[PDB]
């Protein structure tokens, strides 16, 4: 795989889903060999683990005082274009959650895919390892390929479901919104978060019935939008990965700290 990047500055715009203040984007291209990195009032963030500073509802980056909520969705949508080198310039303290999902993110910057000339530094499992945290349990094992899976025990008439991402079927995930318990809203506001969660933005169910008129537009919507959280906290490793992964009832927490586990025990 060859370092990719844009071809040209691309920009996105919207209200955070936790933030519910209205934020602007640009992305512009890189050198070779650059990375992936934002850019906050004079500040680069790489997008690292080491630079996560808030675990909760969403994986959050800060250094120096600056703070970029919500990353996992533009990481993710990298994960799956396979960018390495872009500084994605953010203007507000979350990235904008845009519909719910990462579709408009990958449409963008996949009509704007520019080929560079260095092989990318693959993280590749070269040994098993796996995480635990209340129930919560996360194994990744070497791959020829990127293969992440999700399995979920929900509390509504989601009852337990599970889906397997492979390379190829991003069309799948992409797609896929946030989503939201009626009775998790109260925890989310209350906790000062989701103040831009709308019934537009955010799939919102309830014990047997689904608040978004629109419906589920997948039979798994919710996994299927763990895998690509899933996905983007796990370029944390600060380059795209190749392996498998299962996860079940994980988090974001887990995710990172996953991700700081394979970091510390693959190093370099
Ligand atoms: C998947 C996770 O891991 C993570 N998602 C989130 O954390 C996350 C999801 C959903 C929301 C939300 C919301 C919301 C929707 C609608 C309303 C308006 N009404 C309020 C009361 O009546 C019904 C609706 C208010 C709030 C907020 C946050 C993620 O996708 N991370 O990437
Ligand atoms: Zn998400």
């Amino acid at each position: 795989g060859l370092e990719k990047t844009v071809k040209e500055k691309l920009s996105f715009e919207g209200v955070g889903i936790h933030t519910g203040e209205y934020s602007k984007l640009i992305i512009h291209p890189e050198k070779e060999g650059t990375g992936i990195r934002f850019f906050k009032n004079g500040v680069y963030i790489p997008a690292r683990h080491e630079f996560v500073v808030h675990t909760n509802h969403s994986t959050d980056l800060g250094f120096k005082g600056q703070r970029i909520k919500t990353v996992e969705h533009i990481l993710s949508v990298l994960h799956l274009l396979e960018i390495t080198n872009v500084t994605i310039e953010v203007i507000g303290n979350e990235i904008p959650i845009l519909d719910g999902s990462g579709w408009e993110f990958y449409e963008a910057i996949r009509k704007n895919i520019l080929n560079q000339n260095r092989e990318i530094d693959y993280f590749v499992v070269e040994e098993p390892i796996i995480v635990e945290d209340e129930g919560r349990l996360i194994k990744a094992e070497p791959s020829d390929t990127l293969e992440v899976t999700y399995e979920g025990e929900f509390k509504n008439f989601l009852g337990r479901q599970k889906f397997t991402f492979v390379e190829g079927n991003e069309e799948e995930i992409v797609l896929a919104r946030t989503f939201a318990f009626d009775w998790e809203i109260e925890h989310i506001k209350k906790v000062g978060l989701g103040k831009g969660g709308s019934l537009k933005n955010t799939l919102v169910l309830g014990k047997d019935k689904v608040y978004n008129p629109e419906g589920l537009r997948y039979e798994n919507e919710p996994v299927r939008h763990k895998v690509f959280d899933l996905i983007g906290d796990l370029y944390l490793l600060g380059s795209p990965v190749k392996g498998k992964f299962y996860s079940f009832r994980g988090g974001h927490s887990l995710n990172v700290k996953l991700v700081k586990e394979l970091a510390k025990k693959q190093k370099l």
